[PDB]
């Protein structure tokens, strides 16, 4: 991997592994999400930011401040097959008062065609209190020199899917998968549940018949609260719709405290 | 990756990824196990065998025959750190009547030192009936041309840790983690639970204090029965001692055994 010529974005190539593919012999959306996270981590390492997933500065670290994902939106046109080389380009931009954004473009290395795209919205928060806080000018100034300042969007369209408001699923859910718990492989280096695990938990309540006869085209996920190492989660799904659409909700098994909500769009094979 | 000069082994390099490391910022044993499986798959692809994990021949495929792991034994001296390059060499050998074997040597790419080693025993069986079958001479002959015929062992010590018999844990277990279920990420391309998931399930019943103050040095795991997509598993552990543990994975309901194993941990 390497920063591009203008130093305002980062590119990396990946060969799809045997354990990274699903029933179609192509990479799963969780393998894609792991790769987006990996290239974001390598971009941070390339310019001196933390490499723990929070991409902090020394100033943020002494104030116990971190960057946290508020929303992840992924759209895949073609899932790469086992042994294929996928090239991923990533960049970040400030959105002032709303927070910050990281975008990605996935391409087939052989043809150069865009096979997928993703965007994520981030907010600054105190690590201990979990209270959101506005980024100071002195912290912001350290990041702007690594971002393009002219808008560069992976999703430029007028009222695109990445910005749509997601409603809360109402009981009873059409489908459910209960008692989901994270194991040590689901945790990052700081013992937090990896964002990719929540994607897997959302998809667990999709009926296998849909998975067998459709391909996942779009996934949007809002992150409201962290699932702790010892928490148990319920995954709820209701069909909202050639295409199938679902509304999703992840909540704690006991009190029903919401941790995530999202929507998925599937296309018939 | 590539076959070596003599064509009797295969080598591949891997750079450790950010999501592949544990609290020590070094690769987990599950990341190592995934890499061993990956290099075994690439070795099969490089000489025309199936690439689904069963490394079958056309003849085996028409008879519904597969190679299945009976035992996996891994010993790690140094876990590679995030961003390090690890080189893995793998080869396979026939053990006649006992079944077959795949071995691996892990090295630090920069220094060339051996950082780990692994061995696995395989048996042939019918995929539908699950009955073990003796390998025919015509099937065996297709594989021998890709194996060294002089013994080449990752664990040569006479009656070493890789060959020790594992006893069955007796109730009550000292520690337990119950109700473990596989999700779609735990399945391979043919919807079977990946062997690496069972390693993760075994380790779930190790107390976090041990994980926090020790490094896993050796793991031996016997595979008795497959956990299906809709099965629920209980993971049991009892200290037998460095720290040593006896492990047992069984179905949550009837207590049917799926795996047994032992782990050895070294104080940090
Ligand atoms: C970990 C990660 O991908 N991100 C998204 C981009 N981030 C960012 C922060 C400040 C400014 Cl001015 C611009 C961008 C925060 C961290
Ligand atoms: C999947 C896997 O790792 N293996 C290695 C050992 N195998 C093998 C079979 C026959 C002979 Cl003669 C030698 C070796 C089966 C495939």
């Amino acid at each position: 991997g390497s920063l591009t010529e203008d130093g305002l974005s980062y590119k990396e190539k990946f060969v799809v592994r045997s354990y990274e593919v699903g029933s179609n012999k192509t990479a799963t959306v969780e393998t894609i999400a792991n790769l987006l996270q990996e290239v974001g981590c390598n971009h941070a390492q390339s310019v001196g930011f933390s490499t723990d997933g929070f991409a902090t500065t020394t100033t943020m670290r002494k104030l116990h401040l971190i960057w946290v994902t508020a929303r992840m939106h992924i759209e895949i046109y073609k899932y790469p097959a086992w042994g294929d080389v996928v090239e991923i380009e990533t960049w970040c931009q400030s959105e002032g008062r709303i927070g910050t954004r990281r975008d990605w473009i996935l391409k087939d290395s052989v043809t150069g065609e865009v096979t997928g795209r993703a965007t994520s919205k981030w907010v600054m928060m105190n690590q201990d209190t979990r209270r959101l806080q506005k980024v100071s000018d002195d912290v912001r100034d350290e990041y702007l020199v690594f971002c393009p300042q002219e808008p560069r969007l992976a999703f430029p369209e007028e009222n695109n899917r990445s910005l749509k408001k997601i409603p809360k699923l109402e009981d009873p859910a059409q489908y459910s998968m209960i008692g989901l718990k994270p194991r040590r492989a689901d945790l990052d280096m700081n013992q937090h549940v990896n964002n990719v695990t929540y994607i897997g938990w959302v998809l667990e309540s999709i009926p296998q018949e849909i998975v067998d006869t459709h391909e996942l085209q779009v996934i949007t996920l809002d992150y409201r609260r962290e699932c702790q190492q010892d928490d148990v989660v319920d995954s709820l799904t209701t069909t909202t719709s050639n295409d199938s659409q679902f509304l999703h909700l992840l909540r704690l098994s006991g009190d029903g405290q919401e941790i995530n909500r999202g929507t998925t769009l599937w296309r018939k094979k």
